[PDB]
């Protein structure tokens, strides 16, 4: 039901959007973000753990570029326990060298309604 479905895309870009402020840890380090369960001694893991909402498995679940110039991306798509009017969309939390971050939602499947992505992530 809708409800469900609009909890759920909520709960995602929560999950994913958490992982700012270890990113923010990373970069005043100096360190290379990662989302990773091998991460260097240069590199700095997002703490990002596995959810139920999203495609994959573990740490791989985000996708992670980083220039190690202020310039990130975090991108991780809908699927697993997530209902098939959502399962598939792409979730992106970007940041910019200036410092600001945000977030969209892309690849939306067909039966999206327009108030399953919430303000503060719209779809594109």
């Amino acid at each position: 039901d809708p409800f469900t479905a609009r909890t759920q895309v909520t709960r995602a870009v929560s999950e994913v959007s958490a992982l700012k402020t270890a990113a923010e840890s990373a970069i005043l380090e100096g360190k290379e973000i990662v989302s990773s369960a091998t991460p260097k001694d240069t590199q700095y893991d997002i703490g990002f753990t596995e959810s139920t909402l999203l495609d994959g498995s573990g740490k791989s679940q985000i996708q992670v570029t980083d220039n190690q110039d202020g310039t990130v991306e975090l991108v991780a798509t809908l699927g697993k326990s997530s209902g098939s009017a959502i399962k598939g969309a792409v979730i992106t939390v970007s940041r910019k060298n200036d410092g600001v971050w945000n977030c969209k939602i892309t690849k939306t499947p067909t039966a999206w309604k327009p108030n399953y992505a919430p303000a503060n992530c719209p779809k594109s």
